[PDB]
């Protein structure tokens, strides 16, 4: 048992906070920025006494992720970036000079943690203000990009940057990305606190630190790993995909199903590193709740060769084969098909899905930014 690294925050100990001495700091933060004791990034800012911590910013979830004002320990004011004031207005920034970034995404574009970090990046370019980011692992590697970028119709909070659905960078390359390619309304003066050994084949597992709930449906760092295989699917509320029940985003189930026919349909496409399990379960919230459900657990037996956001259209087209008066585009809640298109970024998946309910014709168009969007994130990779 050992830590492989240094994550932003323990490089940033070791250089005694240099970056930030005579600075107004004002952190953004949540219950997964802390140190290798798991001990909070504020709780370090605010005892560190050549750092002058002044303000406290609190994404989706919260920040002590006690709300879901002053914060107790500190006595600090705390800031809400959610809803209507989901980025910093000018007022929020006045009283800092530089404003710290320090939260555990899991490299997936509809997690709205980045969505906070770049729209925050953008208030303090255009407010004169230091942005710092302190950089983490990207929890599922930084070689796999998945999905078509976001079209500008379809840029939204869980859309927020012209990025595919599994972008392959840490949160710092994207900040330095967002920069350098001009993507945000103005330039910024950014810094990012590099870690040390972070590598790109490496999975969060590998780099030894303990895993806090990302957000309560993230409990653990394999969670990472699925929530792209069904959540674009998770948007509509129509089949279980396990929110409701212990394994979350790793299953998908519904009361009509026949599971071992849907697993045997599944394992029959030959998906590499995936495997298809017949499964029984009852919800005890949210999707089914207390209704007896069949479906599939998908495992994941090798994440290095499995291509994870295209299980969740590989399981409505056999489900729907199976099935076929229970198409997801035919009885799923159409008050939530503009969320789904959303976050896949473009309505065209949905539209091109719902014409017989194949993959097939939609796959070209999930593919087609990789090559370029690789190409691009090697003129802002840090590690290798
Ligand atoms: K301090």
């Amino acid at each position: 048992p050992r830590i492989r690294i240094k994550t932003g925050i323990e490089v940033l100990k070791e250089q005694n906070f240099k970056c930030l001495e005579g600075k107004r700091v004002g952190l953004i933060t949540n219950p997964t920025g802390v140190d290798n004791h798991l001990i909070s990034t504020i709780d370090i800012l605010h005892e560190a006494p050549n750092v002058n911590l002044v303000a406290l910013y609190g994404p989706e979830h919260g920040v002590r992720g006690d709300v879901h004002a002053n914060d107790s320990s500190t006595g600090l004011p705390v800031y809400s970036l959610y809803g209507k004031t989901r980025k910093p207005t000018p007022e929020m920034l006045k009283d800092i000079d530089v404003l710290v970034y320090d939260i555990q995404d899991i490299g997936c574009r509809s997690f709205t943690y980045i969505s906070t970090m770049g729209v925050a990046m953008e208030a303090a370019a255009e407010n004169n203000k230091e942005f710092i980011v302190l950089d983490r692992p990207n929890p599922i590697g930084g070689l796999k990009i998945e999905g078509n970028v976001v079209e500008d119709g379809y840029i939204s909070f869980v859309s927020q940057f012209k990025i595919p659905y599994l972008y392959g960078l840490t949160c710092g390359e994207l900040a330095l990305m967002l920069n350098g390619e001009q993507m945000l309304s103005k330039p910024c003066n950014l810094h990012v606190v590099k870690m040390k050994g972070w590598k790109r084949k490496m999975d969060y597992v590998q780099t030894g630190l303990q895993w806090i709930p990302s957000s309560p449906h993230i409990p653990h760092p394999h969670s990472a790993f699925f929530y792209p295989v069904s959540g674009i699917l998770g948007e509509l509320g129509y089949m279980s995909i396990g929110v409701g029940y212990t394994i979350p985003f790793q299953m998908f189930a519904a009361r009509w199903v026949e599971a071992e026919k849907l697993a045997d349909n599944l394992n029959r496409l030959h998906l590499p590193g995936v495997i298809f399990r017949p499964m029984h379960l009852k919800p005890f919230y949210s999707v089914g709740k207390e209704e007896h459900l069949q479906g599939v657990q998908v495992h994941i037996v090798d994440f290095n060769k499995a291509s994870l956001s295209e299980i969740q259209f590989y399981v409505m087209q056999e489900v729907t084969a199976l099935y076929p008066d229970r198409a997801v585009f035919d009885h799923a809640d159409k008050e939530r098909f503009h969320m789904f298109d959303l976050v896949s970024g473009s309505k065209e998946i949905r539209e091109r899905f719902s014409q017989r309910n194949r993959w097939e014709d939609v796959r070209d168009y999930w593919y087609k930014d990789v090559d370029d969007f690789r190409r691009l994130s090697q003129k802002y990779y840090l590690y290798k």
